[PDB]
């Protein structure tokens, strides 16, 4: 049998990084298991447009996400909150997990959120280096190509928040603490210097930029690869074709198409791990010290059930015999963030309309992202936390691209052409989604693709016979997630509105119009924001207000129909995350409560959703893991120079 | 150490009933191996009405076939015809496979498919008594509440039908060969006699009913149980609490929760299959004489796959790495029935409407339907049978329940609620379904809830440059299901139009609208029907029909508005079959091709879609499996007053 000290589960942006620095910085045996294999020499993964379908079979035209050689389907049950719609979200399945086959936008996720919804020992002065360290082993690339575009709607940007500072107010969604009495938007100007989110002292917590950073290196022939986990911690330098370890790495090995099932227990210390090879044949691995499981928000909370640790009267209920360790909340918690889409129409001539959309196609450096922020909450969302006005939250990330971003079927309803050329997309993206589910094993045999996960997001609030003033508070926070999602259209609506002068001012002679979701609808709402203030949100509640007039009747109206847009015209971002997260299932050490010797080191332990995409903090709890495990912290002192050297095979 | 003659993978309406008579009529050593258990202590399971969720815990309210515990999640590959859309179909999961979740709908399917569209040796006179024995073992009811409305319809489809024979017309849907010059609908008179769709001769091709039969048996009590091919065949009087076989049948074996990988191959020769129980260890099962897989028609294909047979470069490409017959066909040939929803109001005096839709409400004994009929095809389908003039087709099965059967998004944008009670649902399930699709493991190690399965619906027809006349044929087969669904709803349209006249000659005061479809674009499709005659389904493709007038541009426009509806207005059904189908990957001894000794005798060996639901069928091939393992016509010699004793514990 195979015998290990650590044996981690699941090769992806945590376990790949974790299994390759325990490797260099102990003499002990390492072994990763990991579900799927290497794609070093597949196009699809390596050339950074694959994730657009570049290499995809015509008759087979489905994304890696899409495709269950590439990835778990991780089918959700019915969403209550959008008609009853199952989603089907991935975690990556090979070396490098879901930064095998993601949209490789490298985001760190701010200041604020570490040091604010993040315990004690967690903090962003404790995590700072482990996120420098995750981005340079990357060196994520800017954007190679500047778009007027995203000149205006930065000026546009500079305006509103003009206006925003100028007012006083203590919270909207352009304000930064950190950067004084300046807009924090980049300028525009010919030799303008770019504004970093990732800033390392986290100084940019709101901030507009013309560039996201991407997962890619440009090769010495000028081609792109994808720089993701797998190549940069597992390649030929370190890893050979057999999965042995070479030179310090030699005490690494690492398993290609091992499909773990569960951990094996002697009391409550873990002391193997059995998986299932290629050929159907089961294999027990010896463990010395730990266990370590990384295998993604969905499935690292089903090895746990499977094995025992989870809430005993469902696991037994559904036949799970050996129990080890009683802890309900080990799926629970479970996050994510959510992008609702809206589109806009350029009006104008023809050659100017076209000159306005010009160098906005996708390409390897900025994966179609052509700017532009992290916003924070809108200043008549009433669910801020209860620092909000002394320390600046972020709320959506704002991501402009070429193109019609809504579904096929909302294509069709809305009579939006993806192929028509004065249409282009923006997304506020809510990256503190207020929606929690959980995910439990539905059997008990086996890994399955499929265990139940429940995470409703746009639900109804249904009035109770209790005094409305007793219900509001609790409208309020049912309904949180559709007052969010709509303010991020006012946000847009106000955006364009200012880029109607901002284009005009850079010599542009056209006129923008947000024509998804409904232009009339968006100006409905714009007014009745103005009209209603902070409690415009009530009119989602038109039975407990009581206004029975014309005007109150179309407001609540234009929250009802607009509320069919975030459930539909949007994507449930692949983000999962927080489902076995530190103080509910495992301890600020990353151990997995009632264990001895089992951790948790991705993203599932994750306390709160990053300000932005997940990744970056992924790989973090994984570096951590690796200086937590070895009781110093190596990981954290390695200097910034000293980078893993990437073989391309 | 199990030790097996006959080793049968599955437990679901043809595995249960194989097993069940292999042990009554052989002295062989029989293992039945099912992924599930048996729910006969289930209230979920054993009450028929458990499957409208009658015991769903209210804060997890979810069906069977969308619940892990109960059924295999079969989440399909993007639609291609349907807006990308990923509908997740079930296997049940446990003793009685999908007969354990199911409608429980018992349809024999009729004479004309075995005669015309299945081989030599398996024709309707070769299967009647192995249909007879599956629903005389079952014994299911019929409705045991006449509705009004069911008598309205009926004598509306009387009317067609007597003008559908009256115009000589060779092919219409409501014509019936064996029936001579009456209309074959059933009579609306005080001791009227029931119309049998499943009559033994199946001389009811076509036909007209006020009840279906229903798997659902009467307790001396009162109260109803489902009647399924898991207790009748596996319940306690057969099969005993640890899986043994009582007494005749001691030398079955049944073993619950055993989640099977792959077949064990010698050569060409299976001698062992391996499977996980409940605590993740593997077993061997040794086989004497032969392997028979049940797993149904999503996940037979994908054993044979993991275990060697299938198409070689595909597999090998995916990791599988003993390779054991080479047939690309394994797991092609994927068919299912569809079922596009309507909707028609009821206008009229309140306590009119009302008396109208009176005793409508589900119960055991009709499971929500009140009728119809299985009809043929509409005269003007240009993709009918060469010998469809001379041999009567089923081609739909029409539905009417109460209620509103769209999916929740569209009850919303249609402004059609569940909750109003002058509403109600007409469905024609299109029984000929011409898409066809595939299954492909994704991965060798382990069977996944989620193959690649490539089912693509109402894909749309793309004019090239050659000729119109060269271009038709393709797009008449391209646009075979769009055509055939639109023209379920005009006789659903017709069938309204008579029903005003029936309803007021039965004394009630009311008038009937359809509206879901939109009623504007019904009754433009019915016009144009009657306009354009056979070629109406050109304008599909305006720009190869080259009728530039405004009444040719509005009737494209009609027929592309309504190509949305069958896409989302409907439900994909369960009925998934043919994947392994004789011909193809089994001879008609229901023997794998390239293999010594392994059967598939589930559903998805079948030739053809029955016409109607499935279940009949797919114990009907499980059967006919018995005697041609035992190598004479046992079980149907069978006489039909010895049926197995049930026992509900
Ligand atoms: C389509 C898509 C787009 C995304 N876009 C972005 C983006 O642009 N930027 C960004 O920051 N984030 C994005 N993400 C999210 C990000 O990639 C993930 O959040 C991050 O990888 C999480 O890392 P992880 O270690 O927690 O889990 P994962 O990266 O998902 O790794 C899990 C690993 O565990 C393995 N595993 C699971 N079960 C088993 C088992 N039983 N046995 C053995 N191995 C197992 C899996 O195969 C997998 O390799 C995207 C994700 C997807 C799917
Ligand atoms: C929700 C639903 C509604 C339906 N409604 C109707 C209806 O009203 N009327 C009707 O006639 N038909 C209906 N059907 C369809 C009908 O039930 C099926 O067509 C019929 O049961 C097919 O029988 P089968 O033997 O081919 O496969 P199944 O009945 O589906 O049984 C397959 C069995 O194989 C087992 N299995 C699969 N993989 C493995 C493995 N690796 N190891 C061990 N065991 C395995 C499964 O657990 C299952 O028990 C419905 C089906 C569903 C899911």
């Amino acid at each position: 049998n195979l015998t290990g000290d650590i044996v981690i589960i699941g090769a992806g942006a945590a376990g790949s990084l974790l299994a390759h620095y325990l490797a260099r910085f102990s003499n002990m045996k390492i072994i990763l298991l990991e579900a799927g294999h290497s794609h070093f020499n597949d196009p699809v993964v390596t050339d950074p447009m694959g994730f657009f379908g570049k290499y995809n079979p015509p008759n087979e035209n489905i994304s890696m996400s899409q495709n269950p050689s590439y990835s778990w389907q991780g089918a959700q049950e019915p969403n209550t909150g959008a008609y009853g719609n199952r989603p089907i979200i991935a975690h990556g399945m090979g070396f490098g997990g879901s930064t095998m086959i993601n949209r490789l936008n490298l985001v760190v996720g701010g200041r604020t959120v570490f040091d604010n919804d993040w315990p004690v020992g967690w903090k962003y002065d404790d995590v700072k280096n482990y996120f420098r360290r995750v981005l340079v082993d990357i060196n994520p690339v800017r954007d190679n190509t500047k778009a007027s575009i995203t000149s205006v709607a930065l000026d546009a940007l500079r305006i509103i928040a003009e206006q925003q500072i100028a007012s006083g107010e203590p919270v909207d969604f352009l304000l930064n603490k950190a950067t004084g009495n300046v807009p924090n938007v980049e300028k525009t100007t010919p030799d303008a210097v770019p504004l970093n989110l990732n800033d390392y002292e986290g100084v940019n917590s709101v901030v507009a930029f013309s560039s996201f950073y991407m997962g890619v290196n440009q090769l010495s022939d000028g081609n792109y690869i994808r720089k993701y986990a797998g190549n940069t911690y597992l390649n030929r330098n370190y890893v050979d074709e057999n999965g042995r370890g070479i030179g310090k790495f030699s005490g690494l090995r690492v398993v290609s198409d091992a499909v773990v099932d569960r951990i094996i227990f002697k009391g409550n210390r873990a002391v193997g791990v059995n998986y299932i090879d290629r050929e159907g044949i089961m294999h027990y691995v010896k463990v010395n010290k730990e266990v370590v499981v990384t295998s993604g928000a969905f499935y690292t909370p089903t090895i746990l059930q499977r094995s025992g640790i989870g809430d005993f009267t469902y696991l037994s209920s559904i036949g799970v015999k050996n129990l080890v360790y009683n802890n309900p909340l080990v799926g629970t918690g479970l996050k994510n963030h959510y992008s609702p889409v809206t589109i806009t129409r350029v009006h104008g001539e023809p050659s100017e309309v076209s000159r306005f959309l010009s160098n906005m196609a996708a390409n390897p450096t900025n994966m179609g992202f052509k700017g532009l922020a992290e916003l924070g909450f809108h200043r008549l969302d009433p669910n801020k936390p209860a620092n909000a006005n002394t320390v600046t939250y972020r709320k959506y990330q704002l991501m402009m691209t070429a193109g019609v971003g809504i579904p096929a079927e909302q294509q069709y309803l809305s009579g939006l052409s993806p192929s028509s050329n004065n249409l282009f997309t923006l997304i506020a993206d809510d990256i503190r989604f207020a929606p929690e589910g959980y995910i439990k094993i539905g059997t008990p045999n086996i890994p399955r693709d499929v265990p139940k996960i429940f995470f409703n997001t746009f639900v109804t609030y249904t009035p109770t016979s209790a005094p409305a003033d007793q219900q509001w508070p609790i409208a309020q926070k049912t309904l949180a997630p559709l007052i969010s999602a709509l303010l991020g259209y006012d946000i847009i609506y106000q955006t364009l509105m200012s880029m109607n002068q901002t284009a005009r001012d850079s010599g542009f002679q056209v006129s923008l119009e947000m024509v998804y979701p409904l232009n009339d609808l968006i100006y409905k709402l714009h007014n009745g924001l103005a009209t209603y203030g902070a409690n415009w949100w009530h009119y989602f509640v038109p039975t407990l207000v009581g206004d029975d007039t014309p005007a109150g009747r179309e407001f609540a109206d234009t929250l009802s129909k607009l509320s069919y847009y975030p459930r539909v015209g949007a994507h449930l971002d692949s983000h999962q995350g927080c489902s076995c997260s530190i103080g509910r299932t495992v301890d600020s050490n990353l151990k997995v409560i009632g264990t001895q010797n089992v951790r948790v080191a991705d993203l599932s332990a994750a306390a709160f959703p990053p300000g932005g995409n997940t990744w970056a903090t992924a790989s973090m709890i994984g570096a951590r893991a690796v200086d937590l495990i070895l009781g110093f912290p190596y990981l954290r002192d390695l200097p910034v120079n000293d980078v893993p050297i990437l073989n391309v095979n």
